[PDB]
C-alpha cells in the first residue's frame, strides 16, 4: 500500500466515497453469501474454524459509526471476507467462485476511490 492509504486520515468526503464502494459491493449479483454473518445451519463447524468472521452488514455498521480512521483498516476488513471464504471452502465450490469475482470487482472500485482522493 502507498503512504496515503496507510497514513492519511479518512475525512468526511472520503467517508462518502467509502459508502459508495460498499453499496456497489452489496448490489453485485454474486454478493448474496456475504451480505450478513454466516448462519451456523449453513455451517455448524464455521465458527470453530474461522476465528475472525466478517460480512458486509458488519462493515456497514462500522462505516456508519465512523469506526475506520485510515483506508488500510477498511481494506483489511473487506479482504477478511474474501480470505475467510477461500480458506473455508474448496476451490471448486460456488462460494469460492463468488469470492474470486467479488474481490476483483472490489479492487476495480478501490482503485477508483484512491484516484479520487489524490486528485
Amino acid at each position: 500500500e502507498d503512504a496515503m492509504t496507510v497514513l492519511t486520515p479518512l475525512t468526511e468526503k472520503d467517508y462518502e466515497g467509502l459508502k459508495r464502494v460498499l453499496r456497489s459491493l452489496q448490489a453485485h449479483k454474486m454478493a448474496w453469501p456475504f451480505l450478513e454473518p454466516v448462519d451456523p445451519n449453513d455451517a455448524p463447524d464455521y465458527y470453530g474454524v474461522i476465528k475472525e468472521p466478517m460480512d458486509l452488514a458488519t462493515m456497514e455498521e462500522r462505516v456508519q459509526r465512523r469506526y475506520y480512521e485510515k483506508l488500510t483498516e477498511f481494506v483489511a476488513d473487506m479482504t477478511k471476507i474474501f480470505d475467510n471464504c477461500r480458506y473455508y471452502n474448496p476451490s471448486d465450490s460456488p462460494f469460492y467462485q463468488c469470492a474470486e469475482v467479488l474481490e476483483s470487482f472490489f479492487v476495480q472500485k478501490l482503485k477508483g476511490f484512491k484516484a479520487s482522493r489524490s486528485h
